[PDB]
């Protein structure tokens, strides 16, 4: 264990090796951490446990800090797999310790345990637990943030807000605290985060936020789920998740596609060309979906003012990336950005009509299209040149 | 070069380290080869090329068996990069030398090379070119066999049949012909290749077979554009083709899905178990998209009178490489098949509607969908094995 502050302990588990959340859906290519933490004051109280994976490490583990029957409370904030999953293991020991948690975790919670027995004791917003010590933990309710059953965790005195996914990151490191780590990657790793999970709930973030602000409690440390505590300067990630969350954009255009015989790579050049050379403000990044990663593409998509997609037509329909690709957009629910949809095709086409049809699906504000037969020639690639051009003046911030 | 038949031979190129295809969307795991065929009799007639990546080799490989400018005429069958690829190469020695090929292949061949000024003859079914010592080339339009170019050509008194990629396979081997090689293996790549690439098509399969056969022309060889010549018992990969292109069923049911915490495989495995305790007749295939081979998948949905399609709800739609598969399975335009949408859910839910209105939408006939919440319990699970009993009752064959 390590200690955090005091008498709080963070016995939760690295992760160096992880590779794959929610299925494939999300690439974690610096591994991460499951925090979970036990406050040893008058009461004992744990908050959160790790991925099933490491159910059995973190019950030895936890026996190696406190004889588990002197554990008084288990705080559960949020009852997903990586965060409940070695929940039923330490159950399985201390079957009578109540639970506190809020009533859509109940429902969360039994859902996957089958184990609607066991002693449940539900908070909302405002409830308090004393723990001794002049000390006691405040409930802050935080529904589809970013699941029904999410909330958070004040500890007074201390001043720790245990945030569970709110404001973590994937980031493996031996160092617990913010100002220990490498801060480009760590700014990189929580912006992923963001931009991959929380997009679809940013109109919920500002609200939840000014709410808790509103309660006027001090903030020493910041103590999440995954990765880092925040400890230095702890509202830095706060203050980026209010910019993040006000459907947030750059002066930038991510560019991504497939191919079969890079014709529409060679529409997808041009047409960056076309751009660069209109408006020298616009930042510009090209990938091949079929060989990019695919939550890097995500966040440049978060990151950008508008894109641009590319398919060719394949057996009349649009390439099965693409379409796998648009329909994560469209629960992403991105916010003020722009597309065009561009791609070459044989004889008939009609997947550039089609993903642009989607991608307004999607949400995104459509331009016309861009359509080539074929490989581009010099004529066609002038013309692909051209909508860069043309794309680039439309979607200026500015005049010029 | 290989010797096919008297003054036939074979100049193409084995491709021992080939594993994907247009783009990553068709996997050759056998590697394949690109069959082109130089005939010389009292012309010299080229048939076809190979591979762009094997341009160089292909160009010095043909200078060892002739003098370039010793060819007289060149057949396109198909000008597609895999077939067409170093035809640029070849025309750069040999400029002069005429080419022929289909109206649409003009087409084809200006939209990728850009050399117009190339000397084309058009060519339309029944049309012939003689090379002497009383034998001719006839050619046959095949349009959307499966591009809108495509066309085979027949050599008389040898009786072989250049066929391009009809009839052809990914099936790399240092024997050319079928009867030298793995028959399992021969056939899963047939078929591999027939449900992947040609299942679209099989409404123009029977037609333009039927026309052939009137022409009456004896087959002592079928000289395809990859993959073996069939010189032993040549039709029987033509009465493949024929059964395949029926709307081809076997009592065979295909499970897919993808999961993120298993919680839709489980109801997968459980609708699986319902099905072969209903119906024994049935053989089950179970797969989960994020894990495994994609065209695996799709042969097997063309084997199967119905499917299962599953999907848990991820920010309200469904899991991306389930919409990307089903958008797939649109273009393939599979036929008198049947189909189930299935999942789990954590509240609203939502992606098991939507994906069984896409399955609707790609042709499948659809039954029920089943849905379950969170992780299924033994009650749940009892749920979804009597769905599989319900599914095996209704897509039965027969009675019982
Ligand atoms: C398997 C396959 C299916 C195709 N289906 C269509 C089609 O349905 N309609 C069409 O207009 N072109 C079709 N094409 C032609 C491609 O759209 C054309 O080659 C295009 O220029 C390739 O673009 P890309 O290199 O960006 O993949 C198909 C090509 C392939 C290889
Ligand atoms: C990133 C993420 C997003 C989710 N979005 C939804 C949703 O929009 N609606 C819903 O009902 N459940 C949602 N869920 C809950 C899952 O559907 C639920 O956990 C389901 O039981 C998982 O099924 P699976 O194990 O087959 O993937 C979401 C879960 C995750 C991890
Ligand atoms: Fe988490
Ligand atoms: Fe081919
Ligand atoms: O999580
Ligand atoms: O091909």
């Amino acid at each position: 264990s390590i200690v955090v502050k005091n008498n709080i302990h963070w016995v939760g588990q690295r992760d160096w090796e992880v590779r794959d959340f929610h299925g494939t859906e999300y690439k974690t290519l610096r591994g991460s951490s499951y925090n979970s933490y036990l406050i040893r004051e008058e009461k004992n109280v744990l908050i959160d446990t790790v991925d099933h994976k490491f159910s059995r490490e973190f019950v030895q583990n936890l026996r190696n800090e406190i004889d588990l029957a002197d554990i008084d409370y288990i705080v559960i904030n949020h009852a997903e797999e990586d965060h409940a999953g070695a929940l039923t293991e330490l159950m399985a020991q201390i079957p009578d310790t109540p639970i506190y948690c809020t009533a859509n975790a109940i429902d969360s919670i039994n859902g996957h345990h089958h184990h609607p027995e066991w002693n449940f004791n539900v908070v909302k917003t405002g409830d308090t637990l004393d723990i001794g010590n002049g000390k006691q933990l405040i409930f802050v309710e935080t529904p589809m943030l970013h699941w029904p059953d999410s909330m958070m965790t004040y500890l007074t005195g201390d001043a720790v807000l245990f945030s569970n996914d709110a404001f973590g990151q994937h980031y493996c490191d031996e160092h617990l605290f913010n100002d220990e780590v490498d801060q480009t990657e760590l700014f990189e790793q929580c912006q992923r985060y963001y931009a991959n999970i929380l997009t679809p709930f940013s109109r919920l973030v500002t609200p939840k936020i000014t709410e808790i602000l509103g309660f006027n409690l001090p903030v020493d440390m910041i103590a999440t789920s995954h990765g880092v505590v925040w400890r230095d300067n702890p509202t830095q990630i706060v203050e980026l998740y209010l910019k993040w969350a006000a459907d947030y954009q750059e002066d930038r255009i991510t560019i991504f596609y497939d191919t079969m015989y890079n014709n529409t790579r060679m529409m997808a050049d041009a047409i960056a060309q076309g751009i660069a050379e209109t408006d020298p403000r616009v930042a510009v990044k090209i990938f091949n979906v079929a060989r990019s990663d695919k939550n890097e593409i995500l966040t440049n998509v978060f990151r950008s003012k508008g894109v641009l997609v590319g398919t060719s037509t394949m057996n009349n329909v649009m390439m099965p990336k693409i379409a796998g690709l648009v329909e994560e957009m469209t629960g992403l629910r991105f916010r003020n950005k722009r597309a065009s949809a561009f791609g070459s095709h044989g004889w008939s086409g009609g997947a550039v009509d089609r993903l642009s049809t989607r991608l307004q699906d999607a949400g995104f504000e459509m331009s016309l299209s861009l359509k080539a037969k074929w490989r581009p020639d010099q004529d066609a690639l002038k013309l692909c040149r051209e909508h860069g051009r043309e794309i680039a003046r439309q979607w200026a911030l500015a005049p010029l």
